[PDB]
RNA sequence: GGCGGCGGCGGCGGCGGCC
RNA sequence: GGCGGCGGCGGCGGCGGCC
C-alpha cells in the first residue's frame, strides 16, 4: 500500500532503546510516533527528533497534506470513512479524527497540533 | 461530583436543533461539544459558539487548568489514571490523552487545541 | 522500541431504531 | 441536540507475559 509517509520509519532496536534508557526519562525520549489511519488501514512512523529547529523542520516533513490526501484517497468510494491522525510524545496523545469528506480540515489540524506538541514547554 | 467546567451546560433542544437546521450546514452549527475524562467519569458540555471574538473568548473560559485539576484530583490515589479532553467541531475531533501525572501538560495540549479548532479556516 | 494477553474508559466512521 | 442497537477502526490508562 502507498504510504501517506514520506521519511522511512526509525524504530528503534529493543538494544538501541535500553541504551539510551541506561543513559538518560520520559521527557527525553529518541523520538515520537505517528500515525495515519484511514478505514481499516493504518501507517505508523517512529521518528528521531531532539528538540532542536532543525529536527523539528525534518520531522515536519514526514507528511503533507498532499501525501496523506494521496494515501487515504486509495481507500475512497461513495461512502464516507473514518480519517485518524495519532502524535504521542513525551507522554501526552493527540488525536485528530472525522470522515474523509473532511480530510483537508484533519489535515491542518494535524499538522499544528504535531507543531504545538513537538513544540510544547519543557 | 464537581465538574471541570466553570460555564452550565447549553445543549439545545430537539426542537431548537430542528429550527436551527431548517433555517440555516455542519460548518454552522449551534455550537461544540466538549468532555473532560478522569478514569471512569466523563463530563461533558456543549456550548454555543458564533465564530466571534467575544464568543470565543466566552467559551476559552469554560475550563482552566485549575478548574480540571481540582475536579480530577478527586480521583487520584497511589496508581495513575487515564486523562483525556475530547472537543468536537464542525466534523473534526480533537482528543488529548494521557495520564494524571502529566495533567499539566494535557491542560495546555487541551487548551491550545481547543484555540486551534474553533478558530479554524472557515 | 516491538509483539501477545486480561480488566477499564474514551474517539471516529458506517448502518438502522426511539425521541 | 439527546438516548438505544449492530458491524468496523483507533486512543488512553492499569495489570501481567514474550522479545
Amino acid at each position: 500500500m502507498t504510504s501517506p509517509f514520506k521519511l522511512p520509519d526509525e524504530s528503534p532496536s529493543w538494544t538501541e532503546w535500553r541504551l539510551h534508557n541506561d543513559e538518560t526519562n520520559q521527557d527525553n525520549p529518541l523520538g515520537f510516533k505517528e500515525s495515519w489511519g484511514f478505514g481499516k488501514v493504518v501507517f505508523k512512523r517512529y521518528l528521531r527528533y531532539d528538540r532542536t529547529e532543525a529536527s523539528l523542520h525534518r520531522v515536519l516533513g514526514s507528511w503533507t497534506g498532499d501525501s496523506v490526501n494521496y494515501a487515504a484517497s486509495r481507500f475512497f468510494g461513495f461512502d464516507q470513512i473514518g480519517c485518524t491522525y495519532s502524535i504521542r510524545f513525551r507522554g501526552v496523545s493527540i488525536t485528530v479524527s472525522g470522515g474523509s469528506r473532511t480530510l483537508q480540515h484533519l489535515c491542518e489540524m494535524a499538522i499544528r497540533s504535531k507543531q504545538e506538541m513537538l513544540q510544547m514547554a519543557p
